[PDB]
């Protein structure tokens, strides 16, 4: 009955998609691949600084752990290939390490033997990158590599998607009120990628720096690639973040009230709307990919010109994760 | 001999004019008045979470305070007009309470006998609101009531003059990612003016809120007035803000490093540049009013149309501070 | 057929009051008492920053608002003595201003019209002072005031009620290592009750200070009365406290073993134990009103002499919260 | 004929070393040795989070960089007895890696030629560890390795040993309020040492754990050794702790007066005295190794027995710095 999943990379987003997975029926996680110790995965499943004690049980047993009187097989593995996914049925491996976002080098899960794997990032090579309830529409199903794009993309596609099909997309600059991820420094340190700016102690800091969001858009809405760029502010909040996009439009008399009313229009499961005075620790924990937030709104006019800016807020962490499940869902009904 | 200086409100913005003052021969705080008692304000003043240890020596004698061997009075009195600034010799008294924002109540400073006053915010009725380095020119000397605009007012002004001048500003649209300020509450609790996003937790929260700069920059830059618009997100740092700004030009062709170049001939004593990766607290204490930064221009073009995003840090704090001084100094010499 | 309780002072206890209410069956919240106006009452019930989002619904109607269809009679009244408290049948006040801490002035409730008056801090007069499951017992119908004593003295009293049982208590100090409050500032500022420290930016300093737990102890525990005293540190978390506790016991081969068994079977509905090592956010929400934490268990052996030190975690909020609603059903019953 | 000092791990503490040692004369930085690149160390050299811009200037040139116009050398080496020591004229190495902690591992730097190794660390094996001004007397001048012991070490000598001295130390326990690391996380994740509390997420939690100076004491104050013991609570600030030790004494009827007149009696350079109602910001980038803080001093007597809890505030950063530059001075003139 059940679709057989198996995580790849026992980080942030892997144990919130385990999480997440619970609340799901039809998806069960049979395995977890991960370097670290089992003692280690089962308290920091049990226990989570920004989204609460983990509300089963869990406690670790002899080939792995048992999550409510279910049994999760966990393994020690550094190359993907080596994996016993062959001999354990999986259906999907939800790839979450960072360190196989590309196409071909995916692929050794496939020789280990699942069936499909999706990467929660944005990913290199030929393959399709999916945002939930924006373009996951366009996968057919023979697709055995798939990318989930990035939290920030999530937030962004569904705004742009209103935007340009409503009132034409000339061009747009984009900036991300960004939480702080564990790829940053926790005191002034050298960092992995030579990052000078990542390098900076994380909780003390407005950080400039880049975004997924950026470049992996066009991918997800081909029409309006080329016309979005941007970037980020790291600032110290632990999770919890907020896009804002200035833009120009071709639809001409544009107002406040019709920005609004077309979001408003577009929302679902993945996106959602409100017009409530919020601020980022309210979004900590939510499922949407992508919260509107008509409050933000402004549209600048200087005779025929507007400037148009818009808001969304999202948990780069649980919103992406329950964006990544959805599509995983999806593609493992295909 | 010196300017005779009276601080009204010694909050964070008087008692850091205080400290600034020190460095600057030809300007005395004499009179210092507020509703707390003295032992309180030494405290304060001789201790700085983010600023430092005050340099020089604070103790707390009969009619006030002994700073460096030099005396200042201390008042606590809620009615500005009873003041005994008549008695005392005021030149100026710069107005940093937040009760007297206004040309017609800060005129009681006048009436206790003081010459001058500068508002250390933006101020309503008929008075002049100035930047230094950007249009104090327009100080002729009669004036006797002059708001020293906003913190953000002074972020933004001389990068808003140097694209005007050099490109032609159409259209903008700005936020500026804020240190939290102490309107904000600590803990989510009922706010002073309703304010329902600066009623929550301000250091553990994005807080998206408004800006004095948005609608006090046409009454800093005349020919622009009506042409920028934009807000704030309040986030966990306690000093230390960027102004970003998104703009659309005349001039056709423009690129990053066209921009820059632009700026970096524009910098004084006021407006700083740097191509450093730096972070906000690189900034705390800094005396620029404005510092641009090269590392975060963006270009974006769709054929012949443009959108140029720039940003200038700043110290809310003591950014505003060292140009509030430099206004006050100006002021007290005509 | 439910208990009529009024809320005095919509603070941060007191919304969490009102949150924990709806889980407790025979208790009503029918009116709520604040200076501030019901839009924003409203809005910081339905969000909150660590507590999460209110999971029912909050409308604001004509005398107040409605949550989950139930009727909430607001007021905006700073004498306490002119509420409807007659009119409304009000069976027991919970007293959250902070500004009536005293049985005398407490006593404004039932002229009022209340029947009692349970105050959320420590009090002074001729009063019981209750922590739940520790001398709730004290408790015998006829008292119209009570105070419910303090977060720390909640966390307090059921450690050292097992140690003096059990081992004897000498002598003992104490320190909290205690999440900011809303009484202390966001920036370095003047301080209502002149106090230095308090004075200080709240998230950005260890900020040593006194504790209510300290002299509150002995009313709770008579016969330990003058035997313990203490501070805080605090620190900069939104919410969340552990109380660590050196004492001189009299029985003489005291082991750790000993001590945690101890504490593990006095454990109950106020008084958790864990063996988890776990951290601060792990317990934000938590309704123990003490979680004892016996991986903190120390013991210091020179010759034939002793120091113990023992830690137990609490929800300053939350814990102190469930403990109060508690005391206030059993008050109800009497 | 200035000493000729190189760091080893350009870190915080290294960093930080180097800049004190711009103030100290007698003694230059010649080598810098750290894995990162140079463009990275520069720009951490002249920008930190905490102890704020570098004052001089910092370019990179050829083989390193120049600092206010003199040189300094840089490596890229993980092997320390490879080094360019000998060839260089090393006369101090000072050890600011972590994986040198071991008099025998340390043994490197003076294979590779230098003359003395100083660790800035306990370190394990035979060797003299030093806390300045409480115990440096130790040093002949024919050691060839020492460990400069810990921050909190420091922090805790000069406090114990007026305590040992003067009153006589029967035992105490002791907590340091600690300011979060470099190696803790910042996020929840897995942990290089397996510790499931620095695992967590550093700025959002009050996280135990152990402490340096817990077992390294009696190793500079041998006559308490074993007499002492303790641990840490790590809260969210990024430099700036306290100590807090809680003693039984011989001496019988000891007052608070006694013991805060004993400790302003033995203050120094290194060991400073205060009764001012200070905060952890107010001692960032403080240069005593230890601040008595005369106001947090206790006194719990129950009949003939008395608990005595004093407080010593320290920059685990520049505090434990200024300490082991002055040991490095003193060791270089023997
Ligand atoms: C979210 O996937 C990640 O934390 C941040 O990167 P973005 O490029 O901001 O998505
Ligand atoms: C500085 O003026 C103060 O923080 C207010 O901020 P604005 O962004 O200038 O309104
Ligand atoms: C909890 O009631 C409040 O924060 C007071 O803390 P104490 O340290 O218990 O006074
Ligand atoms: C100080 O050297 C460093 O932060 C380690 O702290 P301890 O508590 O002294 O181990
Ligand atoms: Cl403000
Ligand atoms: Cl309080
Ligand atoms: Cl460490």
């Amino acid at each position: 009955m059940a679709v057989k999943v198996a995580i790849n990379g026992f980080g942030r987003i892997g144990r919130l998609a385990f999480r997440r997975i619970q609340e799901v029926e039809g998806l069960e996680v049979v395995a977890v691949n991960d370097l670290t110790d089992d003692d280690m995965l089962a308290h920091l499943l049990k226990y989570d600084t920004m989204q609460g004690r983990f509300t089963g049980e869990v406690e670790v047993v002899d080939g792995g752990f048992r999550v409510n009187g279910k049994e999760v097989k966990s393994f020690s593995e550094p190359d993907a290939s080596k994996l016993p996914w062959k001999d354990l049925n999986i259906d999907v491996v939800l790839e979450c390490t960072g360190f196989y976002t590309d196409k071909d080098k995916a692929q050794a899960h496939i020789e280990a033997g699942a069936k499909k794997v999706l990467i929660s990032a944005p990913a290199t090579g030929d393959l399709k990158t999916i945002v939930f309830n924006t373009n996951h529409q366009e996968l057919d199903g023979s697709e055995t590599v798939v990318s989930g794009a990035s939290c920030t993309t999530n937030s962004l596609a569904p705004v742009a998607k209103v935007l340009n099909d409503d009132f034409g997309l000339v061009e747009g600059l984009m900036t991300t009120i960004h939480a702080y991820t564990g790829d940053q420094n926790t005191q002034d340190a050298p960092h992995r990628k030579g990052d000078k700016r990542r390098a900076r102690a994380a909780a003390e800091n407005i950080i400039p720096n880049s975004t997924g969001a950026a470049k992996a858009i066009g991918k997800v809405i081909p029409e309006i690639d080329g016309k979005l760029d941007g970037g980020a502010q790291r600032v110290p909040v632990a999770t919890g973040s907020l896009t804002e996009l200035t833009v120009v439009l071709e639809k001409q008399d544009v107002t406040v009230e019709q920005v609004n009313e077309a979001m408003k229009n577009a929302s679902n499961e993945s996106f959602g709307y409100t017009e409530d005075e919020i601020v980022s620790s309210d979004v900590v924990g939510m499922t949407y990919g992508s919260l509107f937030d008509a409050t933000q709104t402004r549209v600048m006019s200087v005779g025929d010109r507007q400037l148009v800016k818009v808001a969304a807020w999202y948990d780069n962490e649980m919103s992406y994760t329950a964006q990544l499940v959805r599509t995983l869902a999806y593609l493992a009904e295909l």
